[PDB]
């Protein structure tokens, strides 16, 4: 694989990264809205995300990685768990169905650090098992208990003690008509015995787990099988309990099972499964290749090294098992009598073949020259590598380069060479990361604004630009200091500074003789605008007007006086308070409600405005809504705007 | 075939894409009436220009394909469809007439499965079993019936079930008179036991079809015979039925048939229903060549892939006869005893001929530096083509080229030479598709702007120009970034953006100073009841105080009168009409609307009643709604009540 | 694309801040005001009316007072508006948020009598950054 | 940058007329009209005052009037341009 593609790759990722951020924020506005039905189509929206990275040809581990941390840096994921756990869920189920979902999609080796440190786990694991009325509902739990059992050795021991094992086989027995559930079981159980202590495996044998991985081995899904296979094995790898899988029979069920398959025909089958399978988890199942283990042990993973390699080769990551040691396991096997173990231990090998030279840093500015070489080697300037050497150039030199640079100093005459040079460059310096030097995410607005002005990051922000003085610039510092030429480039960021600008809610007081078609307009327009707008009418039925009209006002946050034709003469004088406009007023100024005074087609102020009692007078000196009928909507804006702030 | 000639076709072939979907546009503007006339003038339009587009020499058939598809991206296929199954299209059979010519048209193997794919298959078969008044709808019916057989043999094998084959023998026993009705029956024939299993052919043969194609093979008409050549030799390349065509007789024909003709002399008449035969009907046909079958099948299949052949090099697609292998049993039959079989053959390989260097993708960015060699030594650059080796010039780097580059970097020195190159490169950028890269279809947009423009599109894409920006660039922008240094260019696309600018349910009557609010809210009610509610505020186009209030009253069903205090009070003596309310009133009498009036908690009638104009005075009679703001909800049942009756 | 038909004593500021508004907004918003060169009524003020698409009829108080009896338009916002009139222009009266459509409107002359009965944008100050918007939906249509 | 005060009924379409005039003039003009929200009348008239550098006072038929012994500040045009 060619440093193009690590370039393309890394490209690609820095882009697609960028991309689902954002739809994952729009994801979660609508999960925000804690709502159920937003939340099981931002959740949904999620997963289909998810999947679908998982599906990206090359950089979907990394993406799906990326994803998780951007998850938790968000504290998405966090809102998902509690979203999950709350007992609130159980007005709908499908929330924490979607929720869990995402959380099975998103559960990583940190994810799961995450739940731990955070001590989520055991309230996960109780909600997982509640999490049992359909099919659908067992096979999640099974994945979220199978996925918590990816955790170290004593999060798997803690969790025997909630005797989860017999939830797990109750699970699988109600339901085999499902063969999901089944590998959702199988996986559950490889997982804690791959990530269990002895006490704990030997625990986990006792619920009769050597004669239902028989059954699950019996059953004719060969991922079930698969799963059933490594966990046996993972319990044939312990001297102790060698006999009581000899009792299970399920070692005569493995070889055979491995016989009428090829890793690479299981894995494109496997690969929904597959999808984060992880280097801790390999580093558990290597000691099952070794020569003191049973031939059928280091065939189920001689199998699976070989189906990890046709997937790491995919993903550009084979490093992994020299990373592990795992390739010497592999000779050894290879060199070993166990011809089925051997013929897949030497197809892994096979698939192993040679590493690559460097694995480039997206912290381009990083690079030594040696990187640089490699890089222009690989792009296909060979001929000018010695030169480059020459002059000692650097990841930072890179990202300064100019065409002079080219024509002079590495002698580049050709313009047409330039100009393919160019673009790789610019191709790079848009790929490479810059947060090693990047304090305010500027290149993550940038790429916010549109992936390709990534190219512009370096040079301003080595200019000492930053993501809080962008307002600021002229087109000509744009252009000229910052060297963003393209005038199109300078009004795409230009519109981002164009566009740097811009219970009860309501109780409607009034004049019955005057005010009613009108207060009545305004509680249901304000309805119509969502507001939880109450009105006399709403408030006084079959009833006194009783000290429960001041507690809605007391409830409400703001208060409309509609100031009528003729509504406020009879508070002149009123300092008895009889009037109800005037209790209603008085009480709203007491408890410092947001006071609209509204002045309607055909209303004035009293003359006598002396005459109107001191403790509601100021009505007549507060800011109002001029009231038209045809210019309604303009008066509705007063409303709005004096009740939103 | 040149890559000049390449070029051209794929240039003529955008550029009439182009041309004809705006011109189907239309069309479909006229179907989108939903009118008679006006529907079958726009499927007559695009039967025709379906028919121009086949008789376009070099690229009809791609062409047409790009529209059928266009077609099915624009629903356009689907509206046909549905404007063809409907019982409502019983309105005009003429409609469902030139609906059906038009998807007879459109009869391409991915609208074939559209039509499958939305279970359109059984209802157009009816609807095309319908189609029966006349000849006409007759050998509509046998080709839409034809063209469903050429769909998998599932497809044919469920149509069998319709017993539609009963229904083919009644149509051209009725009519024998006309030609066109025995070739698409013989076509029917042909198509439906080409794309069928054993048991259907059977099923097919039950009905007396080897008679029939006896019959149709006797027939005069050399189309009808071919198609009855090719129906009973599928049926004789089946071991059971070889006999049932030797007790027909028709074998006897088929050589004869053949003798009296050349592929090329039928292929010149056939043509016009040789537009549009496709891959997979060739790959079945492709087996009626083997040593296994008949001299009569091979001599008929040799016959026929002679004709193919000549077609095939008329639109430069020969490579198929390669794909399918069909060559291999083209040179079995030469070398075959079959020496009719053997010479149709021998001339169909003479057809052959030789492969294409290379075909051109469209997508000229994604051109490897071997396609630009190819491209340069074709134009006639040859002497050139080892320095754009040396240059390492692509796909991308052409659509950079300036005569600067020619000059220098392939040292070009001839500005004659370079015009000629230029011009190449013009027409090529002109030509080459950009859907590889353009998110907006700014392509598609200049090109409906005018074609030429096409060459702008690579450049300003590149700098990052989308379809929403355009409006935005200053001309300096354009001449500049965009390098269009031709004001003219400049000027056209100036025009796009220089001229880019500029029944009722219920009408509510009301006197405007003591109504207002209250016909308002009524509005409001209304409208959340989902009434398109109309009122004296808004409906007036800013002339003289005139009729269209009067028209809104025409339109609306029902009629409210707020009959607020001082409403009808001002219609007393108004005998002479000069009261709005009361030229609203006469008019919703005149027009016999449902009038309510609504009873303001204040309003009476005025005690002078009989100054009320005769016209109007019934409104003192009428059943209406006392509007109580304390009962608002009940109030509006109650009008809702006197709306719906 | 407008003229201002406004009265001189009353509606100035007006009829300014309408075409000044639309200065804000481009609109080319002639005006009473400035279009008279050296003559005996130069009267371009028609030429323009004739130009424009569309004529706002600024009515303030005492706008349409001496319109009245006004039959051979010796005021010039009469001959203003029956221009306006005779061209078939589309015709926007503004009402003042003090204006009242006139009694004695029928001594308004016969050519123009109807501008009373006419459909108009009602105006106030209050909210002069949305009043504006019902003048350019009459313009639009 | 510049308030307008004016007495509301006759500063009026001039009024409105300065502040577009000085908005096509590109000073940020604002007027008594715009600034008044959610509370008490001077509480939000006046603020605009102290942030302005500018005062325009549109003198007009009734733009001094009512400050005629209003030695008790009641006046809004006198709060404004005290």
């Amino acid at each position: 694989m060619s440093n193009t593609e690590q370039v393309a790759m890394m490209h690609t990722l820095k882009t697609k990264l960028s991309k689902y951020q954002a739809m994952m924020d729009k994801a979660f506005e609508e999960i925000a809205k804690v709502e159920d039905a937003n939340i099981i189509e931002g959740c949904t929206i999620v997963r289909k995300l998810m999947r679908k990275v998982w599906n990206t040809p090359k950089v979907s581990a990394d993406l799906a990685n990326a994803l998780c941390d951007y998850l938790r840096d968000r504290d998405y994921f966090d809102k998902l768990i509690k979203m999950f756990i709350s007992p609130n869920t159980a007005a709908c189920d499908q929330v924490r169905m979607e929720c869990g979902k995402v959380l099975e999609e998103c559960t990583s080796s940190a994810n799961l650090e995450y739940i731990v440190n955070k001590s989520y786990t055991k309230k996960i694991m109780i909600v997982a098992m509640k999490l049992n009325k359909t099919p659908d509902q067992q096979r999640l739990s099974l994945s979220l208990i199978g996925n918590l059992f990816k955790h170290s050795n004593a999060v798997s021991l803690s969790l025997i003690e909630t005797d989860v094992i017999d939830h797990i086989i109750l699970t699988f027995k109600r339901a085999p008509e499902c063969p999901d559930i089944l590998r959702h079981a199988a996986l559950a159980l490889a997982n804690i015995l791959l990530y269990t202590c002895f006490e704990g495996k030997k625990k986990i044998i006792q619920k009769k787990i050597p004669e239902w991985l028989f059954f699950l081995a019996s059953q004719a899904d060969d991922v079930t099988r698969y799963y059933a296979c490594i966990a046996v094995c993972t319990i044939v790898s312990v001297k102790e309990f060698e006999p009581l899988v000899r009792k299970s029979d399920t070692m005569k069920l493995v070889e055979p099972f491995l016989q009428v398959h090829d890793p690479a025909t299981f894995a494109r089958d496997y690969h929904k499964y597959a999808q984060g399978n992880t280097k801790e988890w390999l580093e558990r199942l290597l000691p099952m290749l070794q020569p003191s283990r049973r031939r059928e042990a280091r065939s189920v993973a001689a199998f699976h090294f070989t189906l990890e390699a046709t997937i790491k080769k995919e993903q550009n990551k084979l490093d992994v098992f020299q990373e592990i040691g795992a390739i010497q396991a592999l000779k050894e096997v290879a060199s070993s009598p166990d011809e089925v173990a051997a013929k897949f231990a030497s197809e892994a090998l096979t698939v192993i073949g040679e590493e690559v030279p460097y694995k480039l840093a997206q912290q381009v500015p990083g690079w030594t020259c040696a990187d640089v070489q490699y890089w222009v080697k690989k792009i296909g300037f060979e001929e000018y590598v010695e030169k480059f050497a020459k002059q000692m150039v650097d990841g930072d030199l890179l990202l300064q380069l100019t065409e002079n640079d080219l024509k002079h100093d590495v002698g580049m005459i050709s313009g047409l060479h330039r100009k393919r040079f160019l673009r790789e460059l610019q191709t790079l310096k848009v790929a490479a990361d810059y947060s090693s030097v990047d304090e305010s995410n500027l290149d993550n607005f940038l790429m916010g604004l549109s992936p390709e002005l990534s190219v512009y990051t370096y040079q301003m922000l080595t200019n000492g630009v930053n993501r809080s003085l962008l307002s600021s610039l002229t087109d000509e510092m744009m252009q000229n200091a910052c060297g963003i030429t393209n005038p199109i480039h300078r009004l795409k960021l230009t519109q981002a500074f164009e566009t740097a600008k811009h219970q009860i809610d309501v109780f409607i007081s009034y004049r019955r003789s005057t005010g009613n078609q009108l207060a009545s307009l305004i509680k249901v327009l304000l309805q119509l605008r969502g507001y939880r707008v109450f009105i006399d009418v709403d408030k006084l039925y079959a009833g006194k007007f009783d000290s429960s009209l001041l507690k809605n006002i007391q409830a409400a946050k703001h208060f409309i006086l509609v100031l009528t034709p003729n509504s406020l003469d009879r508070l002149l004088n009123d300092d008895n308070c009889e009037d109800w406009v005037h209790k209603e007023l008085k009480c709203a100024f007491e408890h410092q409600k947001n006071i609209i005074p509204i002045f309607d087609t055909a209303f004035e102020f009293p003359t006598k405005e002396d005459q109107i009692p001191n403790d509601i007078r100021m009505i007549t000196k507060y800011n109002g809504v001029k009231w038209v009928h045809d210019y309604q909507d303009a008066c509705m804006a007063k409303v709005v705007r004096f009740i939103t702030g």
